[PDB]
């Protein structure tokens, strides 16, 4: 009846989109149209078809916003919706706002407050802000961003973060692995790296530190699916290649991700959304980045930023090994980022916003 | 020196810019980088030469929105990768507005937002100008606000404290550039003996009946008051000049004519009774020239004209515009109360504090200009 459509560029977004885009598709009242600009795998595993696959920073943008007007003209659209802060998230937000479509931001709020740092996705995501009519916000940390700089009121609302939605439809407690059987009787890492800011010395140092903690643990292990940069991969053969406890594998699919995730000792990355999965594995994170627009997390207990000198990596995790204690009190805090209806809220304040529903979702939480 | 990219892409942006390149021209240690978009094609080049102003660019852009910020983004990200330029500044809220701060972001460049902060808190009113202005506001390093009112826009909005000056509005500063001595004109001496409305409207009043209520308020007062005359200079756009025909076209004492060049617009707004317009620039002109206004809109970011007395915000609406016209004629005191208000836009040297702000912000100089107010 009201067509709400969904836009998403990239396979971290299309995870997060994906369990919207079914409560979208069970909700009677409401159609989603899904825009794809933009990746397949996460697409089957949630059985999305979508209607539109489209397909320097000025060109991308420049391509994406007429390119997703056309789209939005030929759909006409009751909502737009748009997820956190890609190239994609901010190019379809304006795209919609010229039109005078409505907009509603999934993942709204997170802010770093410096404009170099995440480049560019601070601004997109402060872009979008300025556009967007409801501001989903994953928590009461990122709303209290959006009140403080003036969003009205009654369009910010808490939902939780639809990472932990996602998770209802791939975790498989009789999940089976060859890698996890090899490592049955070890207790393994689950390392990723994938920021920019860790290209060059923080990615020697990471592995160094990691390489040098398997050394010493021999009941230890690590699975890296590798970025597949080449530069990073001589490095990580270099460091970590020719050991039958460290598997250099490629990306893995989210439903392997999420149950390799399940089974690790504990997590190293500089990933964004596996910080907010990870307190729903009760696996502790250690964040390889000296800056985090992810507070919640820390203040929860659930991660520990610390950076990636060599040294904080390997003292860190190190620590983690060492102090049991610490380790099942990161293992135990709850998930300050959701709690896995997410998609059912943001679906009820749709309506609501659309005069179809009495009706408004109370703040996650 | 140091190179500032001015990139401006209308008729209202070059005025308002031309005082701050002439600036910038004056500065030893600055360059000026003039690149224009030319939304505004023919009434841009009177502007430029009135100010003397050569663009070193000149694009052609200028269809929808979305393709005049997708054509101008890669066009004016060529021209600031080949010049290379210091810092970019960009003026208020037009597409080319956002377009060039956007592609300065892109490449790293410092912006420079003049006329920073104006806010009516209204995604629709004025759109797109509303949401361009706080989309520049997420980008800009500096902000030149024209009031201390806009300053504390930003400042609650969380923008750095030392990023936001108030500087004034660079309109004020080009009314020097304005001034003719041997002025005279044909039209003004037909009216000797009048009290003319000078009015101005946007092309987007016609989307609807806006604007066809405002003709008929106005029409009304010429018949009902014989020493009333009316100056309109229209829009090219065929669809306002056909609406504006069919209810004020032969009339006695009313002047439909072809846009006028800024010398004599002011020369224009200076004799006139009244401006009755929805423009923003001229409510920030007027106080300088001790002329009241009638605002043709519902909604202003232009409060500090209104507390200061010269501006009064009345709507679109057919009896609201009447009324609101035939209380300024028959109240002379009310009259006087919007004539002798003092500008709270700027005293004429905007363009001197925001030269001496960015040779601060870039090093060259110890002294920050004050505020401004
Ligand atoms: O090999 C991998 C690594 C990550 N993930 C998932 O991808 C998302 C994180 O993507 P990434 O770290 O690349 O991006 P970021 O979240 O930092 O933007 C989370 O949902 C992970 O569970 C995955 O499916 N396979
Ligand atoms: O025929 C005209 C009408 C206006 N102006 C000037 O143009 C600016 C206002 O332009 P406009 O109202 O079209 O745009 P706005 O300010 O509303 O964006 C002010 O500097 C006016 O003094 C002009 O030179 N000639």
């Amino acid at each position: 009846m009201k067509k709400i459509m969904t836009i998403f560029g990239t396979r971290p977004e299309a995870i997060k989109m994906a369990p919207l885009v079914k409560a979208l598709e069970q909700e009677k009242m409401l159609e989603p149209i899904v825009v794809v600009t933009a990746l397949d795998s996460v697409l089957s595993t949630f059985e999305i078809k979508p209607k539109y696959d489209l397909n320097t920073l000025s060109e991308i943008t420049s391509k994406s916003i007429t390119q997703l007007e056309q789209v939005i003209q030929l759909e006409k659209p009751d909502m737009v919706l748009v997820h956190g802060d890609t190239m994609t998230t901010f190019a379809g937000g304006l795209a919609a706002f010229y039109n005078q479509v409505p907009i509603g931001h999934v993942e709204a709020g997170l802010r770093s407050y410096d404009k170099y740092s995440p480049f560019p996705e601070e601004v997109n995501r402060q872009l979008v802000g300025v556009l967007a009519d409801l501001h989903f916000a994953p928590t009461k940390n990122a709303a209290s961003h959006l009140l403080s700089e003036g969003k009205y009121s009654e369009s910010v609302v808490v939902t939780g973060n639809t990472a932990i939605d996602a998770m209802k439809y791939t975790v498989d407690d009789n999940y089976k692995s060859n890698i996890m059987d090899k490592y049955h009787d070890k207790k393994f890492i689950l390392m990723t790296a994938h920021r920019r800011e860790n290209i060059g010395k923080p990615m020697e140092n990471i592995f160094k530190a990691v390489r040098r903690l398997i050394d010493e643990y021999t009941d230890l292990a690590l699975v890296y699916p590798m970025h597949k940069n080449p530069k990073v991969r001589e490095v990580a053969q270099k460091i970590l290649g020719s050991h039958d406890r460290i598997e250099l594998i490629e990306p893995l699919d989210v439903v392997d991700f999420h149950n390799f995730a399940k089974k690790s000792y504990f997590i190293l990355t500089d990933s964004g959304g596996i910080q907010e999965e990870a307190p729903s594995f009760n696996k502790p994170v250690l964040v390889l980045r000296s800056v985090t627009e992810r507070p919640e997390g820390v203040e929860a207990g659930t991660l520990k930023v610390i950076g990636t000198n060599k040294q904080n990596v390997y003292q860190a995790a190190k620590e983690l090994i060492d102090d049991e204690r610490l380790y099942h009190q990161m293992s135990e805090a709850s998930n300050p980022y959701g709690d896995g209806f997410a998609s059912e809220r943001i679906v009820n304040h749709i309506k609501y916003y659309l005069n179809l529903i009495t009706e408004k979702p109370s703040d996650f939480g």
